[PDB]
């Protein structure tokens, strides 16, 4: 278990916060929502067990997973 960013997005907003304590790494899901009218992309952080896929917060495509055994890898 370690600590990452776990903001909703808004442009890729940051807060650190405490992963689960059977989710020692980071994830980072850069990618568009199902709105037809946004001013900026959406990036939503967490926590797993590795590094899943959920395509789903979209539309599906267009969608980019940056995972890391890192705490709060999910930094610029």
């Amino acid at each position: 278990m370690i600590w990452c960013h776990q903001c909703t997005g808004f442009g890729g907003c940051s807060h650190g916060s405490r992963c689960l304590r059977d989710s020692t790494h980071c994830v980072t899901t850069a990618t568009r929502v199902l709105s037809n009218t946004e001013d900026l992309p959406l990036v939503t952080k967490m926590c797993h067990i590795g590094c899943p896929d959920i395509p789903s917060l979209g539309l599906g495509p267009y969608v980019s997973i940056a995972c890391c055994q890192t705490s709060l890898c999910n930094h610029d």
